[PDB]
């Protein structure tokens, strides 16, 4: 099916002094590689994709902190936007999860018998996405689909590739719109990539 | 300043004038507080957070589940003050669940708190005591500073009294939805908050 | 009849709301929020393709108190004709309402709109005269047929009787700025909807 | 000072499966060439631009219709976004005006852009020889400033050597469409930059 926007290994970004950039990163960060705006446009249009896919029977929607937050957020809402505008509609159920072994969430007998989209920020190997999936499966839903906002091109995969993707990506370590650096920049709307400067600062 | 108040005879406005998922049409009896009305308090409130919690790092603290939307949108907002302005700080997040010591459920270790601008983020304080003893734990870890921020705060004679730093609206004593606030689970997928109607209630019941 | 407003509404403090400081002590209250202005357009969109999504449409903005309304009604039209199976073209005109009966300045020559589903765009409807003489300039060039969105409508006891298709806010006989509504030029940068101050008033008195 | 973001001749675009299209241009266009997003976030930092250059007297903003309203709206929506959220800001008029084949359509009286820090909106800057007609009659009524802002400006030979103050996009020497920028009259209400097909230049060809 659709690999998504292919962003190619040799991409520039775009110069910081174009965009709006937050003053405590200007410093820190190298490039703006997926401004926000391009996010949005594509997640408006994985949102459709969604619906179709799933609209016929109660979904919930599993967000993996804490990456996945903003872009679980903003499908969330594109896909409120297509409930309200048009007759056909299901009702929806959130939960969240952190990944360590599941941290944290409702008990997984909620997923038995359900449409299950996890929402990812990043898959990188796809090992963690695998074993996930192997766990959730245990539960019996209706149907488990992933919509990952990034893909990374790594020979590292282990061939796990998300019903739903936003981007592919080279192997590169991004930061933003939720993505962080030791806990930093994910008060950042673009998806950016980290300076020399940046990654000494924040350094664990 | 108790933030906006919305008075106890308010009739809100009837779902016929706004757009609201089908599959809850017959569930809620009114909107309470438009989706745009909640987005226009929150673009406040992010520049009353920064101004008083601006001068240090920031860790905000969202509270699961109720709190993920109010949560989204006003660091939305702080995000847009920072990437507007000569002056700013950095911020991380965190996302807990709370169920004698309050029991946090996840969470990094409150360590990370030591030092640090703590902001709460909360959907709604009814008697206070939740916060209250979230706020006793949280102290013991020595935060710069701590402080709430609550989309909606009930008036209610059940009310220990406490009152958060950040308040988007105060409400009568009646059970709302929408806006990531809950019923059983139902109605978080619903942008406006709003008051649950009568079919609604029983069609729902647990 | 629209989200009716009445006349003892008392509107929201400002001081609850992000304002343009220039205008600080020149509004005396918000009356219509910026985002339940959207939350109604939105719903407004909705009726406006059920009814004329039929056929080409051509759509005229009334200058220059309509282009705020213009501008996110149509936005609100893009969105759902980029997330449904059927949707229709539509044309953008623009246009000046001049004395000496209506003189139409600007816009293009009107026989573009035989024959087009017509929308006018229209910020406010006071007695109701000025819309009822376009749209019987604009009948003459056998429209397939012509509608009215109004963001506001006015109560009055001087109304002619004509009543727009599409109703954002029906509102008392107030004196309101904001969303491209102005005094005197003034006021159009603000995303509110609001009551003028009698210091205002005198600050921008022409 | 900032040639813009530059949009090289051999830039492939986006295949239009990957966004969100209008259905009735489905077959009609080839390419998306500049997401809304995008030029979204490049207006964000053009209004900080404008703002920290023209800010400290009274702007009146000139749109030139019809391909500037989109950009228009969303430039001064961003502008009042950072007037609203800072401690100091200054008060902003808007006028539109449309041209005909050298002479300006609509408008208020010229004169009342005497003394004042004029902005003219614009989508295109192409040869530039109309934004230098439109420049030399504004300055015969003695601005304090004039500066213009294009969303677009064409790399191509045939430019005067005419250069806008505030540029968003610096793009090849071929024709697009969307956001406001027509092909006879469609292709206005789209929200992406777009580059027409060849299905398209002939369904709607004059
Ligand atoms: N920011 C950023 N992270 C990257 C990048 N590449 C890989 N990662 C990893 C990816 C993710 C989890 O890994 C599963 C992937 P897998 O498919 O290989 O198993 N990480 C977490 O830290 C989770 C905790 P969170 O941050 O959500 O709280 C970092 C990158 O380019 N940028
Ligand atoms: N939806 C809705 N809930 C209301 C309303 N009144 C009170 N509640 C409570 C509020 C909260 C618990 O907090 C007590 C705070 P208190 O200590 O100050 O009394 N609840 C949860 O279910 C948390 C789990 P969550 O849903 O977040 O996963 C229900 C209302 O009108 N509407
Ligand atoms: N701001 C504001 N204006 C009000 C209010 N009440 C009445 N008006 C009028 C209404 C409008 C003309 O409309 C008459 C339609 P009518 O024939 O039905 O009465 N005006 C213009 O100045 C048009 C030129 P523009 O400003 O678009 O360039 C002012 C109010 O409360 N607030
Ligand atoms: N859509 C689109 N138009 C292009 C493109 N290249 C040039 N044009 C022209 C540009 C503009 C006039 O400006 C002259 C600029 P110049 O003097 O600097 O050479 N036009 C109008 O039709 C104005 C009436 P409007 O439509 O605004 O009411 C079309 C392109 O790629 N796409
Ligand atoms: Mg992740
Ligand atoms: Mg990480
Ligand atoms: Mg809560
Ligand atoms: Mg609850
Ligand atoms: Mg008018
Ligand atoms: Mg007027
Ligand atoms: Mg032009
Ligand atoms: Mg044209």
């Amino acid at each position: 099916r659709s690999p998504g926007v292919v962003i190619s290994d040799d991409e520039p970004g775009y110069d910081l002094d174009l965009f709006a950039i937050p003053n405590h990163y200007a410093e820190d960060l190298e490039r703006v590689f997926i401004p926000h705006g391009l996010i949005m446009d594509r997640t408006e249009r994985l949102a459709r994709d969604v619906m179709k896919e799933m609209g016929g029977h109660h979904i919930v929607a599993l967000c993996v902190l804490k990456g996945g937050y903003k872009f679980f957020a903003d499908l969330l809402d594109y896909i409120k936007a297509l409930n309200r505008n048009s007759d056909r509609s299901i009702p929806m159920t959130v939960d969240f999860i952190r990944l360590k072994k599941v941290i944290g969430g409702d008990d997984l007998s909620t997923l038995t018998g359900k449409n299950v989209l996890i929402v990812e920020d990043i898959i990188d190997t796809g090992k963690t996405m695998q074993t996930l999936l192997s766990l959730v499966r245990q539960y019996n839903p209706k149907m488990v689909k992933v919509a990952s906002l990034l893909v990374k091109r790594t020979p590292r995969s282990v061939g796990y590739k998300p019903d739903f993707v936003g981007f592919e990506i080279p192997d590169k370590f991004v930061v933003g719109y939720a993505l962080d650096y030791n806990e930093y920049f994910r008060d950042l709307n673009h998806v950016a990539v980290i300076s020399e400067t940046g990654k000494a600062k924040y350094k664990a």
